[PDB]
């Protein structure tokens, strides 16, 4: 049908893998702290977390330039769809690294944190909440383009709070849209409820995320000293 919808799927998956390897390529690697029973905050844990939240930020803005028309959006409405939608993002990736035979997520560098874990490293009374989430999102198997094209809808969204330009933000999420239905419903056809799946995804994933704006404000009286700056930007 399009031979441009057919390149803005190539593009965005494409920024997607480039800024986000798949479980399958990490070479995963452990560690023994605090590893069997949960804990108000482990400090290594959170220290190397938020060293990994940090990079990944970076990385989704990466992502973020390399979506078509993004850059030529405002630099302040760029700011501001990061700032809105980095954390849905953030929680999006690392349940897509979930696996569920070993209860584990594994971060970009391939360190795998169990459970427990996890809870410990600073999601602390969320944690059941996003493991849960990420056992919903199996089901649906989506792949890597799905997941990148479903990221951008996630970012590239009008609707944001302060935005200058909410029109030409609705424009440019117009073809991410009709790209992920088209390229879903081609993948498995006998499967058509797949898209409307994905898209209400969306509102669970603000659900968390809320909750994990929230967990921030908690989190902040357990570590001694400031969040890193980039993760204070994204709260803000
Ligand atoms: C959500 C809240 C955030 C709102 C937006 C604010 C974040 C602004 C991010 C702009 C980052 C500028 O990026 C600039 O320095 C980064 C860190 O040294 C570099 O980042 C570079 O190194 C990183 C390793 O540290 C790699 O993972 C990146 O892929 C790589 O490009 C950039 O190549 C450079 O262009
Ligand atoms: C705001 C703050 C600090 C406190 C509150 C909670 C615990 C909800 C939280 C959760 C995350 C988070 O889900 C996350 C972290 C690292 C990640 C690293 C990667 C990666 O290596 O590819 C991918 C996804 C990631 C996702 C980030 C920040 C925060």
């Amino acid at each position: 049908a399009s031979p441009q919808l057919e390149e803005l799927i190539t593009k965005v998956s494409k920024a997607h893998q480039e800024t986000f390897p798949s479980l399958c390529q990490l070479g995963k690697y452990t560690t023994n702290s605090s590893a069997d029973h949960r804990v108000q905050l482990d400090l290594g844990l959170w220290d190397k977390f938020s060293e990994l939240a940090t990079k990944c930020i970076i990385k989704i803005v990466e992502f973020a330039k390399r979506l078509p028309g993004f850059t030529g959006l405002s630099i302040a409405d760029q700011i501001t769809l990061l700032k809105a939608a980095c954390l849905d993002i953030l929680m999006l990736r690392i349940c897509t690294r979930y696996t569920p035979e070993q209860d584990t997520m594994t971060f970009s560098d391939g360190l795998t944190l169990n459970r427990t874990q996890m809870h410990n490293a600073g999601f602390g009374p969320l944690t059941d909440l996003v493991f849960a989430f990420a056992g919903q999102l199996l089901p649906l198997e989506m792949d890597d383009t799905e997941t990148g094209l479903l990221s951008a809808i996630c970012l590239i969204c009008g609707d944001r709070m302060d935005l200058e330009e909410p029109e030409k933000v609705d424009k440019l999420q117009e073809p991410l849209l009709e790209a992920l239905r088209l390229y879903a419903r081609r993948r498995r056809p006998s499967q058509p409820y797949m898209f409307p799946r994905m898209l209400m995804k969306i509102t669970d994933l603000r659900g968390i995320s809320t909750k994990g704006a929230e967990r921030a404000i908690t989190l902040k009286m357990e570590i001694p000293g400031p969040m890193p700056p980039l993760i204070r930007e994204m709260l803000e």
